[PDB]
């Protein structure tokens, strides 16, 4: 009986740009990770999960009824009405497959995290397209309709009991805004967020993303940004925020279930990030996660757009999931400056709130 769980489906292809077919977030990035998986012999080591369209009432748990029934319409817009309408958001573009696409990768999401929970698989990973972290309640936001991770951690909740304990870990090169926002004043579902930020001047360009936002109300303390200036960052300066921050905050919380928001933009050749994260890297911070939760954790595409980098950082994750031996990482050298100062900062943010950082 197969340990991991693995969902693909190639109609979320059809989502596309016909203004510019050139355009980073192309329908290839998903058919390219899952071909991937058959050269390296993982597809057959898993068990194969269907996709499902999500329900206008399970969109609900997170936006306003004004969002949904808008991106619903485009459905039949002509052209010309499309691209207006996307030129109302911040970085958006709509075809007219957009929006069973974004559905479709909600769904699959949902169908994983109930595999998980009843115990028909242990862990799992979602191979999907259009992306989730910049959605907010009432709007769309950078390549994003409907934000996935957020929706599942609602979803799980509602199956088992209102306050079950959830942990979301964004390792996406920029910052997850809308995440931040929906559980902001939130005390059951802890969000964790590493990202480029230079004072404010990389996308999204908020200083809602520096270190001393911690959350509201009951929610101080339940929210931690981890922020990196001036310095092309890679696997010691990842390594040290997971030895310092992550993992001591996570084992204190103590989750019953932890969603990766998992974008390969701060991979090395990555032409948006600019940054040098290694497959072996990825292999190293997801078998820490495994550790927590009794094992139950499931993985979600986000960004990431050099096609031969996603492949093989994707892949070296489910390698990881189903048991395999960690490789080795490069030899030991001196962090950046830069990237202590960082971590500084953060730990004097959150030392009033966790025990475990005194
Ligand atoms: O991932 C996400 C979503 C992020 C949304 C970002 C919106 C602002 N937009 C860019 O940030 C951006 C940066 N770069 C480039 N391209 C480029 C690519 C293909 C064709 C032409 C140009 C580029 C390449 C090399 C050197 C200079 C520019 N395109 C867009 N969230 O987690
Ligand atoms: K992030
Ligand atoms: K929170
Ligand atoms: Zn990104």
């Amino acid at each position: 009986s197969p340990i991991t769980g693995l969902v693909y489906d190639q109609r979320m292809m059809l989502h596309h740009n016909m203004w510019d077919s050139h355009h980073p977030e192309l329908p290839q990035r998903i058919s390219r990770i899952f071909s991937r998986h058959e050269e390296l012999r993982l597809l057959s080591r898993c068990h194969r999960i269907p996709a499902r369209l999500a329900t206008e009432e399970e969109l609900a748990l997170c936006h306003s009824s004004k969002h949904i029934s808008i991106i619903k319409s485009s459905e039949h817009m002509k052209p010309r009405d499309l691209n207006r309408l996307g030129d109302e958001y911040n970085s958006i573009f709509i075809s007219n497959e957009s929006y069973t696409c974004a559905l479709l990768a909600a769904g699959s999401c949902f169908n994983s995290a109930q595999a998980i929970l009843t115990g028909q698989v242990r862990n799992a990973v979602a191979i999907v397209r259009p992306p989730g972290h910049h959605a907010e309640k009432d709007t769309a936001c950078g390549f994003c309709f409907f934000n996935t991770a957020a929706l599942t951690a609602r979803y799980a909740q509602s199956i088992t009991r209102e306050s079950l304990r959830v942990l979301i870990v964004d390792w996406d090169v920029h910052h997850g805004n809308g995440t931040q926002h929906i559980f902001e004043e939130d005390d059951s579902v802890l969000y964790i967020s590493l990202h480029r930020y230079e004072d404010g001047a990389f996308f999204p360009n908020s200083e809602d993303a520096n270190y001393d936002k911690v959350g509201l109300g009951k929610g101080r303390g339940y929210n931690v940004n981890i922020p990196w200036n001036g310095g092309k960052m890679g696997d010691p300066e990842y390594m040290a925020a997971f030895h310092h921050l992550v993992m001591p905050i996570a084992r204190e919380f103590a989750p019953e279930l932890v969603l990766v928001s998992a974008g390969f933009d701060a991979a090395r050749g990555d032409p948006l990030g600019g940054f040098q994260v290694t497959p072996e890297g990825y292999a190293h911070l997801t078998h820490q996660l495994m550790s927590l939760a009794a094992g139950r954790v499931l993985i979600i595409l986000e960004g990431g757009y050099n096609l031969t980098s996603i492949s093989e950082s994707m892949s070296m994750c489910t390698s990881m999931l189903l048991g395999d031996s960690p490789p080795s990482l490069d030899h030991l050298t001196p962090l950046k400056t830069s990237a202590t100062v960082s971590i500084n900062n953060v730990l004097r943010a959150h030392a009033p709130f966790w025990s475990s950082l005194r």
